[PDB]
């Protein structure tokens, strides 16, 4: 609903960037003296096609009406004339995303016991305004402070239409598939199931402390092999077929990593859900945090 004014925005740094989209760090100004806000601005590239740019405003409409203390605040859009369409201003987290910081602070399982918690609480809330993220990765798990994480990017999320219990998505170039249950992989169907799956990935990746050795991409691309022409994903497919799964990470109790592989089963419906989630890891957190 508000509106920024471009002659008060000053460019800071370049925060992240994808193939269609861009975030960078902007203060906003309307004083030219001190009391300037710092704001996380995320652009469209101008080169982006007619499906990207009807998905982009789909992304702004949908962050316009969120409102949960576990995703990210919608600040605002201004014009993006260089661009033809509208930037999406959002609050600015200064710590960044798990992906950058768990590889520099050394955090105990306690507290990323917490963060899995507070994933799970911002996901149901999501699941319960009938969309789905598509894309949650450690990556998109922004940081407030060491008590508060925030769900960042809203790129792939979409809305489950109201007589179905997925959507089907026709796979792309850009498609996370480290991260995708198998349903996603082989019949292009995404359900409120398969974020939970993803979910599953994004604790691992928390209980690995982001250690880029360790990552999904790098572990199941050992298991696959390099030399597979097109078939990268159909070698996923059906490894995953088989139950083979991303290792217990060095330090991972027994049974956050049983939750892990509950959030892994191959069948969709023997997942757990959010809301279901949400009272096992306040009681998990509340074990580890004594
Ligand atoms: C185009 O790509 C992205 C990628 C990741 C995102 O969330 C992780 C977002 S929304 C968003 C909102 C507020 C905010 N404060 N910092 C950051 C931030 C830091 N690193 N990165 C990559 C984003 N954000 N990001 C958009």
């Amino acid at each position: 609903p508000t509106v920024f004014h471009k002659r008060y925005l000053k460019k800071i740094r370049d925060l992240g960037e994808g193939h269609f989209g861009k975030v960078s760090l902007y203060c906003y100004d309307p004083t030219n003296d001190g009391t300037g806000e710092m704001v996380a601005v995320k652009a469209l590239k101008a080169d982006a096609g007619p499906q990207h740019r009807s998905g982009w405003k789909q992304e702004i409409d949908i962050l316009r009406t969120l409102y949960h203390e576990h995703i990210i605040k919608y600040k605002g859009c201004c014009e993006d004339a260089g661009a033809a369409s509208l930037q999406l201003v959002m609050e600015y987290v200064p710590l960044g995303s798990l992906r950058d910081y768990l590889p520099r602070h050394s955090i105990g399982l306690a507290q990323l016991l917490l963060f899995a918690q507070q994933i799970c609480e911002g996901m149901a809330y999501l699941h319960s305004q009938h969309y789905i993220h598509r894309d949650l990765a450690a990556r998109n798990v922004l940081l407030d402070n060491d008590r508060l994480v925030k769900i960042g990017d809203f790129g792939l999320a979409k809305a489950v239409p109201e007589g179905h219990e997925y959507y089907r998505v026709r796979e792309d170039g850009d498609s996370p598939v480290f991260w995708y249950a198998p349903e996603c992989l082989k019949e292009y169907k995404f359900y409120y199931a398969s974020d939970v799956w993803s979910f599953g990935v994004t604790l691992y990746e928390l209980l690995t402390h982001c250690d880029s050795s360790q990552s999904p991409p790098t572990k199941f691309l050992e298991l696959i092999g390099i030399a597979q022409g097109q078939m990268t994903v159909l070698r996923l497919t059906e490894l995953l077929e088989r139950g083979e799964r991303l290792p217990r990470p060095d330090k991972c109790p027994a049974e956050v990593y049983h939750l892990m592989k509950n959030c892994w089963e191959t069948e969709a419906s023997f997942r757990p859900t959010f809301e279901n989630l949400i009272p096992i890891l306040k009681t998990v957190h509340e074990k580890y945090q004594g």
